[PDB]
C-alpha cells in the first residue's frame, strides 16, 4: 500500500485549481446508460473512482474512454450485472441499477455491506423503484430487479433525505410512462447537475435544486457534451487547508455559491473571504484559526465531507470548538488518529467536543475513510516533525493529485511505496 | 378542571370539516405587528392560543377583536414587551421580538426555559437578528434587542433548519435596508402562508417554500385581507382516527399537497386513500393497520405533530413499527400513558420500537403535550370500555373543539366540566 | 403555590447537619409491610414523600405514627391497592407491590405514568415478581399481582440496573419458598440499608452491595428497630453549595464512603477535601472550579442523583465542562432554567456541553424535579440579584428543611407565600 | 490471506471442549513482566494475539517459550517499549505499560489509534496512573510513562466501568507504596481471574470479582503455576451456534457462573439449558429460537462479546427481537453482512430492532470483527447455498480451531486459501 510521508510545520499558502466534482461526475456516469447516443462529459477528475466505474460500464457492455472528458458510447449495454468484486470496492455501483431497469427492464447489483463511516443502507434505492412499478428481490447478495415494459410514474414521498436514492429514482423516472414525483428530494449541488446532465440528453426534469423534483418520462434518452461542476470539497479542504497553516490561497475554477455554510463557518474562523463568479480567496492574516460550532445536515447546511475536515480545524484552534455529525454514524474515526498527533478530544455520541491545542505534533496515522484522509495529510503538513499517513489509497479514490496540489502550496510531501 | 370522558371500542366513520391551521395563525398574528394599517385575518380557528396572542397584543398597544376572523389594528403599539407569564403560557410570544425591532427599533421578550418535548433554545432567532444588525443583550430573563435606525439585510446561512427563527428572521427583514438571503431556510406551509401574508401588506419576498428566502427590505406595510391555510395537523389527526379504528373519512376544507408524508405512511400502512383540490378520503376497509416505520424531520417530510398520533397507529397496527425522533426527542410522552391502557412498547433513545396488540383497555391518562394528547383521546375511542383524559386544556390550545368533531366521527365522548 | 424568593452573590460558609436519606426511608417503609410485629424506623426525614407513604400504609391497614422516628404496626393490613392518586403522587408506591402479593398473595398498584426526566418503566419490577411465580394482569390502568399459595425462589439476572427492581424483587424474595438469588443487581448504599432492615425482621440476605444478592425465603418477618443511613445527595448538594461559592463547609452525620465519587469529582473542581467516619471538609479557599468531566451511572459510579448540582457547578465553572447522562435521557430540565440566569450551555442528545461564565444573574425559573429544584435554589445563591424559584413543591419532596440549612450558611432566602 | 468456505443448511451438535479464555491469558500474560521468578501459565489458546503478546514479551527481553501452557522468563526485562506494530496488531498492548512503569520506573508505548468498533481511548490507563504519582506524556504517537522510585497507592474511583483500565491500574498497584483502592472496578471474571494470578505471585489482593478492589503493595513477585479460566465467550458463541439450528450440544472444561446472562437469555429463547459444576448442555429439541431482548452492559450482565451472536439469533428467530449495545460505539458492523444473507433487520443508533426470517441464503460477506466473524460463519453454518466468508483472520485472534469445533459439531466448513 502507498503512504504519504509529510513533514512540517508548514504554512500552505498560493493558487490551487478545483477539480470537476467526484459527486458529480459519478452519478452523471451511470445515468450515461441511459443514453442510446454518443455521450461526451466534460472536467472529469483522474480518481480511483471513476476508474472502478468506467471498469464497470465496460463490463455493461459500453464503451468507455478518457483524457480531460470522458468519452461514453452506451447505445450497445449488453450485460446486466454489478458484480460483488466492483461493489465492494465502490458503493456507488448501485447506481447502475436505476438506468438498467428503466432501459433495459432488468438490473442486478451486489447489494452493498457495512461501511467504514457507518451502515449505508440502499432501502431507499430499493423502495423508490419499487414505487416506480419495478419488481425487487434479494438473491445471492444480489439486487434483483426488473420490469415488463416501462416503469410506471409515481408519487414517491422520501422516509429521509437521500443523495444517492434521489439519483437512482430520478434517473429512472426519465424513461418512465409519466410524471414522477420525488418529495423530500435531495437538494445537492450534484442532484442539479446531474438533473442538468440528463435534461441535456432529453429527459423531462424540473425543480431539481428544492425539496420537490417532478419528471416526465420520453421515449428515450440522447447524447451530448456536459460539464461536470466544480467539487465543492476539495475546494471546501483547500479552503481549511489555508485557515489551519495561517495561509493565504485562491481557488480557481470554484463555484462560491455551492459552498455559503462552509464559507459562513470559515468567516466565523476568523478567515478573510471574498468570492467572485469562478473563484474563491481565503487569508488568515498570519492568525490562529477561532473554534466554531458545527452540525452536519443536508445541503444546503454545513455538508458531512467538510466534517473531518472542520474538526481538525477545531483542533489547531483557539478555543473550544463542538461539532455534531447528523448524516453518518461513525465518522469520527479521524478522531483518535489526531490524538495520536497530541490533539485534545472528547466524543459522546454523535458529538466530539474540541479543546483546541497550540501545535501537533508529527506521527503515524492511518486513513481510514476519503476526508478523513485528507484530514490527515493536512494534520501532517502543519505537525511539528515527519506525518505518515498509512493507506493514503482513501486519498486516491476522491482526490486528484493531492499531493500536487497540495506541494505546489508549500507541502513537504512524498508518496512513498513503501515503506 | 376540564376533562374528556370517552367510551369505546368506536369506529371512527363520517365527515369532518378542517379548521385554519393554528401554526399559521399564530406567525401571521405576530407579522401582523409591522402593519401601519387595519388588517384582518381569516378561518381562524378559536384555541386557547388565539386568545393568549390576543392578549399579548393588546398589552403592546395593539387593536385586536375577533368572532370567524381576527380584526388587528397595530398602527397605535406603544409597549414592546413580552412579559413572564405569557411567554411562560404561551411559547410562540418569541415571535413578537422580530416584528418589534424592525418596526419600533426595540424589543423585549421572556427568554423561554425548560420544554418537556426537549428544551428547545432560541439562539437560532437572536443570532438571525444580530446578523440583521440588531443588538441583543440578556438580562433578568428577558432577551432584549436594539437597533440604532434600521436592520441591514445580511446573507443567512442557518446551523438547522428552524421554522420559529425563519419566521423570525423573514418577519424582520421586511423592514431592512437591502436584501436578506436566508439560506437552509424551513419549508413549512405554515411559512409559505406567512411570506404569502407579509407580500399582500407589501413585502418583496421569495424563495418562501424552498431552502432558500429573499427579502427586500420595503419601507413599510399596509394592511389587508389574509385568509389562514388548513390545518394540516388536525387533518392528519382525523385521518389517523379512521385509519386506527377500521373507518373510513371525508376530510373537508383541506390542502392535501402539505400533507404528502402523512399520506404517504398511511398507504404504507394499509390505507386506500384518494384526493381532490380541497378534500381527502380515506378508507380503512375495516382493516386493522399495517405496522410502519416513521422518522419526522422538516418539512416535507414526516412532520413532529403526527408523531404522538403514529405512535399510536403503531401501538394497535399489525407487527412492529419503529418511531424516530429527530426533531423533539423527549416528545414520547403518550408512550407511558399508552401502556396504561395495554401498549406494548420500548423507549431507545429518539426511538420508540412499537409491539402491535389487538386492543387497547380504558384506563385513566394524562394530557401533556398539546398535539401529541390528541392521541390519548383518540386510543380512548377504539380502546376497551372507559376511558378518562385529564388535563385536557392541552388539546384546547391547538383542537377546536375536538370533540364536536370527534362526535360528528360516531365517538362516545362527553367534556365532563370541573371533574 | 410556594416559593423561593433568593439574594446573591452569597458565599456559603459553615456547617450542616445531614439527614436522614430519603432513598432508604422509602423502600425500608414498603418492606416494613412484610413485617408480623412492630417496627420502628429511625432518622427518617421530615419529607412530603414520607407523608405520602405514611398516607399509602394507613389505606392498606396499617397502622402508622411518627415524631424522629416512624413507628409501624402492619399486623392487620386489610387492603392491598394503590391508587391512581397516590401513585401519582408518588411513584415510589410501586413498593408497595412485591410486599403485598409475598405477604399476601395479592397486590394492585396503579400504573405509574410518564415522567419529567424520563418514561420510567417498571417491567423489571413486573418481570422478577413473575419469575418468582407471581401472575400479573394489567386491568384498568392497574398491575394486578396474585401467587396461589407462596412465592417461589428464582435465579434471577437483571436485564439493567435497577434500584427499584432489586429493592423489589428483594423485598418478595424475603417470603419466598426457596433460595433466590438477583444477579446484576444494584449495588446503591439504600440497597444495602434496606437488606439490613430485612434481615433486621429475620430474613435470610447476603450479598447485598455487590452484583448478586441472595435471599433464603423464610416463613415469616417479625419486628424490630432500625435506623436509617445518612442522606448522600443532600450531602453532595451542600458540598456544592460551597464548592460553586468558594466557600467552606462541614456536612454533620455524613457517610463519605457513600459518595466517594462525588468526592473524586469535587477534588478535580479543585476542592479541598478531608473525611471521618461521621464527617466530610470542603474548602474551595475562595477558589472558582475547574470545569469537569461527569456520566452518570450506577453505584459507585457518579449519581444521576447528583447530576443537575454538577451542571451548575460546570456552568460557573473556568472552562468548558461535559456532563453525560445514561440513567435518565430527559434528566435536563434546569438547563435552560439557567440559561435563563446567563449560563452558556448546549444540549447534544444526553450530554450537555458547558461553557463555564463568570457569574449568573437573578431571574424568575421554575423547579420541576427534586433535585434540578435544588440546583436552581444554589444558582440563585451565587447569583447576582434576584432569583425566583417557582413550584419548590418539588424541594419539599427530597429536602428536608433546606432554606433553613442554605440560610445557617449565609444564603439570604426567604420562603414566598405565592407572591 | 484466507477465508472460510461454508455450505448448509447444517445441524449443530454434539460436544466441543471449551479453550483457556483470551480474555484472561492477555492481561495475566501481561502481568507476568512483574514476576521475577519464571512462571508456567496454563489453559492458554493458541492465538494470533498470544503469539503477538509473546512476541511483544520477548521484544522487551524475556524468556517466552510455548506447546498446552506458556513459559515466560521476565527475569532479565532489558526493553521499555511497546513497538507501534504491535500496538497496531494488537491493542491489548496498552497493558504491558502498568507493569513496566510499576517494575522499571518508566515504560512507552504507542498510542493506539481508532478501532473497529469504536474510538477505544485509554484515558483511564493514563489517569490511573497518575493517580498512582506515574508521570505521562505523549511523544511522537508514543506513551510515555515514568516515576521517580515507586508508585505510590491511592484511593481511585473510575469514571466509567473499565475491564481494561481496572487490570491496568490493579496490576500495577500490586508493586506500590501504600494501599490502593480501586472503586467503581470491572467485576469481569478475567480480573478475578488476573486478580488471583497476582496473588499466586506473592500480591496482596482482595475484593476482586466485586465494585471495589483492594491493593496492598508488596515488595516484590515471583514465579509460580497458573491455569486460565474457561472462555465465556467461546461458550456462548458454541451454545448459540447450537441454538440456532435446532441441535443439542455440550460444553466441556465450560465454567458456568460466568455467564448466566447469556444462560438465562437462551431460556428466553426457549433452550433446554443444564448445569454441572463443569459443563454445560443445550437442546433445542430441533425447536427453532424464540426472538429475545437483549442489553449489554458490564459483567454480570449481557456481555458485548456475544452481542453479534445473539442479533444472528434474534435474526433466524421466532418473532421480532430487539439488542441495544451500551459498551460499543460502532458494534453492527455484522448487521449489513447479515442482511446480504437475506435478514430483515433495523438499525437505529445503538439499537437493532430484529425481524426474525425463516431461512438465510448462501452469501459472500466480509467479517470484520474478532467477535461478529464468529457471526458470519455461524450464519453459513445454517444458511440455504454456500457462504464464503473474508477477512477470516479475525476469527484467528480470539478463536482456538473454530472450523475444526464447528466440523466436529457436524458443519460443512472448509480453511479455503491462496486465489
Ligand atoms: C458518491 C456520492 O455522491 N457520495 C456522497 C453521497 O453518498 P450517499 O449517496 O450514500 O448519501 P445519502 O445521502 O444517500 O446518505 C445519507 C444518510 O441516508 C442514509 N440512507 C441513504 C440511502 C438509503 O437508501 N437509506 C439510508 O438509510 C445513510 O446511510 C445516511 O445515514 O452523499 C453523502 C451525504 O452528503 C456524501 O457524504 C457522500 O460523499
Ligand atoms: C407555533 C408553531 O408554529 N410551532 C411549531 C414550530 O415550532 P418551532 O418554531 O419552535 O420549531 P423549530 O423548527 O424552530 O424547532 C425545530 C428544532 O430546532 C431546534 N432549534 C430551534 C430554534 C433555535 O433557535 N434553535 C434550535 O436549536 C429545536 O429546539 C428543535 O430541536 O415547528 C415545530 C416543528 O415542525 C412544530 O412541532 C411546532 O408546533
Ligand atoms: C425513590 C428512590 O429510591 N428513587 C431513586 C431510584 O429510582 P428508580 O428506582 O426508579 O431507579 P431505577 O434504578 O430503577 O432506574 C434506572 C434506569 O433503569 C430504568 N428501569 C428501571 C426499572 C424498570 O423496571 N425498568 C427500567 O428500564 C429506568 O427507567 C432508568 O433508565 O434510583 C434513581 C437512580 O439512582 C434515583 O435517581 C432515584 O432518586
Ligand atoms: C483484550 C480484552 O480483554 N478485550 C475485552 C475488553 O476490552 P477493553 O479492555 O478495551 O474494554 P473496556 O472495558 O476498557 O471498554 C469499555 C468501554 O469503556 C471505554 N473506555 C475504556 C478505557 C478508557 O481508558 N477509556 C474509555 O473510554 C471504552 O472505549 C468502551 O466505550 O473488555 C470489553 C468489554 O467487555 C470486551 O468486549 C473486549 O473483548
Amino acid at each position: 500500500m502507498d503512504k504519504f510521508r509529510v513533514q512540517g510545520p508548514t504554512r500552505l499558502q498560493g493558487e490551487v485549481t478545483i477539480s470537476g466534482a467526484k459527486n458529480a461526475a459519478l452519478p452523471i456516469l451511470f445515468a450515461a446508460l441511459l443514453a442510446e447516443e454518443p455521450v461526451e462529459i466534460q472536467n472529469v477528475p483522474k480518481l480511483k473512482d471513476i476508474d472502478t466505474t468506467m471498469k464497470l460500464l465496460t463490463q455493461l457492455g459500453t464503451k468507455v474512454e478518457r483524457x480531460g472528458s470522458v468519452w461514453i458510447d452506451a447505445s450497445n449495454v449488453n450485460n446486466f450485472s454489478a458484480p460483488y468484486d466492483l461493489v465492494k470496492t465502490m458503493r456507488a455501483s448501485i447506481w447502475a441499477l436505476g438506468p438498467l431497469v428503466a432501459r433495459f427492464g432488468q438490473g442486478q447489483v451486489s447489494l452493498p455491506g457495512g461501511d467504514a463511516i457507518g451502515a449505508r443502507p440502499v432501502d431507499l434505492h430499493i423502495f423508490g423503484l419499487e414505487k416506480l412499478g419495478a419488481e425487487i428481490k434479494l438473491e445471492e447478495g444480489y439486487v434483483k430487479a426488473s420490469v415488463n415494459g416501462r416503469l410506471k410514474g409515481a408519487h414517491i414521498v422520501m422516509d429521509k433525505v437521500s443523495v444517492g436514492a434521489t439519483v437512482t429514482i430520478m434517473s429512472a423516472a426519465t424513461l418512465a410512462e409519466g410524471t414522477t414525483i420525488i418529495e423530500n428530494a435531495a437538494r445537492e449541488p450534484e442532484i442539479v447537475d446531474t438533473a442538468n446532465f440528463l435534461v441535456a440528453l432529453g429527459a423531462k426534469i424540473s425543480g431539481q435544486g428544492t425539496d420537490r423534483i417532478t419528471i416526465e418520462g420520453v421515449e428515450r434518452l440522447g447524447g451530448g457534451v456536459y460539464r461536470v461542476l466544480p467539487d465543492r470539497i476539495e475546494t471546501g479542504t483547500f479552503l481549511v487547508a489555508a485557515a489551519i497553516s495561517g495561509g493565504k490561497i485562491v481557488c480557481r475554477n470554484a463555484q462560491p455559491d455551492t459552498l455559503d455554510a462552509v464559507l459562513a463557518k470559515l468567516r466565523e474562523a476568523g478567515a478573510d473571504i471574498e468570492t467572485g463568479e469562478d473563484w474563491i480567496s481565503l487569508d488568515m492574516h498570519g492568525k490562529r484559526p477561532k473554534a466554531v460550532t458545527v452540525r452536519t445536515a443536508p445541503h444546503p447546511a454545513f455538508p458531512t465531507d467538510m466534517q473531518a475536515q472542520f474538526t481538525l480545524l477545531n483542533l489547531v484552534a483557539e478555543g473550544t470548538g463542538v461539532i455534531t455529525e447528523t448524516i453518518f454514524e461513525n465518522r469520527f474515526m479521524h478522531v483518535p488518529e489526531l490524538i495520536r498527533m497530541g490533539a485534545h478530544a472528547e466524543i459522546e455520541s454523535n458529538t466530539v467536543i474540541c479543546h483546541g491545542v497550540e501545535k501537533l505534533s508529527g506521527a503515524q496515522v492511518m486513513a481510514t475513510d476519503l476526508r478523513a484522509s485528507a484530514s490527515l495529510v493536512l494534520a501532517g503538513c502543519i505537525a511539528e516533525g515527519t506525518t505518515v499517513v498509512d493507506r493514503i489509497y482513501h486519498i486516491d479514490r476522491g482526490y486528484e493529485r493531492i499531493e500536487d496540489k497540495l506541494r505546489a502550496l508549500g507541502a513537504n510531501i512524498e508518496r512513498v511505496k513503501g515503506e
